[PDB]
């Protein structure tokens, strides 16, 4: 239908309490991916991507009863963050990673640290010095790419930081850890493991390049978590000096990544027709009318909106298949 016909449904969805978004995330179990895509396009269109992401992130933080597991599970929140970073952080990812990865793709020099995988005669020591050289150059490129990360994403990171400080006030470690979990575990380290998904690379890595990518991503992830490899990871121990000496640089990077206090937001005016995505979301409400009606029967602050939602869903279904 014409975009205007969805304007009632849309003002419900964009409300600050996000009760419709919460109900939708509930009824959509597996198909988080689809819901995330539609919601992000809608909220992006309206310049309300921060309202969506910041609110969902704070909700996850509030529900977490163990700070060590924060954001580890696959949620709508984490899925939205991944899609959002994918859409906006490409220049950061290229600035951070492209040159290092293209060198690795072209390199004939092994970083193999497992002696048993040496098979036909090379030297782990030589392989370690090389890996440590790769790591130094890379980590410098990542840290100095800080300013390239878009302001809005940095603002969203700053909001994560204020949120975990409030939740765990005597834990002085969370404000860097919560940022690491997005920019490394869910952005940089996946990109090193599969450089194709940010189109850094076009062809599958050679075996030596493939191994180096794995060992580089492993090393970076441990530095990102500010932890040395232990005795259960015996061959990775040679990277421990690198991690130890670089832990403070990692902390400085993660801390300052969120140092955008105010919402930037400026993009002027993006109003292409949105009714296509509004129709997609309406289909979801219709597909789950049964569930949402069950959720609407619960008293509480969400109840007003949800009864309103089912109403709107039925009316748009009237206007749809009406005789004309």
């Amino acid at each position: 239908m014409p975009e205007e016909e969805y304007s009632e449904f849309k003002e419900l969805i964009l409300q600050k309490e996000l009760h419709v978004v919460y109900a939708l995330s509930h009824v959509c179990g597996q198909d988080r991916t689809l819901l995330a895509s539609i919601l992000l396009r809608i909220f992006l269109h309206e310049k309300l991507e921060s309202l969506l992401l910041c609110t969902l992130n704070d909700r996850e933080i509030s529900m977490e009863d163990e700070a060590t597991t924060l954001f580890r599970a696959t949620t709508l929140a984490s899925t939205l963050m991944e899609q959002y970073m994918k859409a906006t952080a490409t220049q950061f990812v290229h600035h951070a990673l492209k040159d290092s990865i293209l060198k690795i793709m072209e390199s004939k020099q092994s970083c193999e640290l497992s002696p048993s995988k040496l098979e036909k005669n090379e030297d782990v020591n030589t392989n370690l010095t090389h890996l440590l050289n790769i790591l130094s150059e890379l980590v410098e490129k990542i840290f100095m790419a800080s300013e390239i990360l878009p302001p809005t994403l940095r603002y969203i990171y700053g909001c994560l930081q204020k949120s975990v400080q409030h939740k765990w006030p005597t834990n002085t470690t969370m404000r860097t850890r919560v940022v690491s979990g997005f920019v490394f575990l869910r952005l940089i380290c996946p990109a090193i493991l599969n450089p194709r998904m940010f189109n850094i690379i076009s062809d599958s890595p050679s075996p030596i390049a493939a191994r180096t990518l794995i060992l580089v991503a492993k090393s970076v992830q441990n530095l990102a978590n500010l932890v040395e490899f232990g005795a259960k990871e015996p061959y990775m121990e040679g990277v421990n000096p690198f991690i130890k000496s670089n832990k403070h640089r990692m902390i400085m990077f993660l801390d300052e990544l969120g140092n955008v206090p105010e919402l930037p937001d400026t993009t002027e005016h993006s109003r292409t027709d949105l009714s296509r995505d509004l129709a997609a979301l309406h289909e979801i409400c219709v597909a789950h009318s049964d569930e949402l009606r069950t959720l609407s029967n619960e008293r509480g602050a969400q109840q007003h909106v949800l009864k309103k939602l089912l109403a709107i869903t039925e009316l748009l279904q009237q206007k749809q298949n009406q005789y004309t």
